[PDB]
């Protein structure tokens, strides 16, 4: 109840999280390099001049 | 009836009485510990909030 260090559940908790948040966190980030990108955006312009 | 070092009575008493007395004492602290922290006076509340 206290959460000792040995304890499976905290320990569980806490390296899952870490894992976690760092994975989520880089795909997150390295989507929205491309997407910063000029050329990228100028495709999506392209994209609906070509559709109409 | 006086009480020797090396009665069994005695000896017996002592031992068991301090054996007792420090297992009794510590697990009353540390349920204490956890009633003490904020999180689980939360919970009761939200569980009366709950039941109704």
């Amino acid at each position: 109840v206290r959460g000792m260090n040995t304890s499976s559940a905290m320990s569980a908790f806490e390296r899952m999280e870490e894992k976690v948040l760092m994975q989520e966190s880089r795909a997150q980030a390295l989507g929205e390099l491309a997407g910063a990108d000029l050329e990228t955006q100028f495709a999506q312009l392209e994209g609906g001049s070509d559709v109409d």
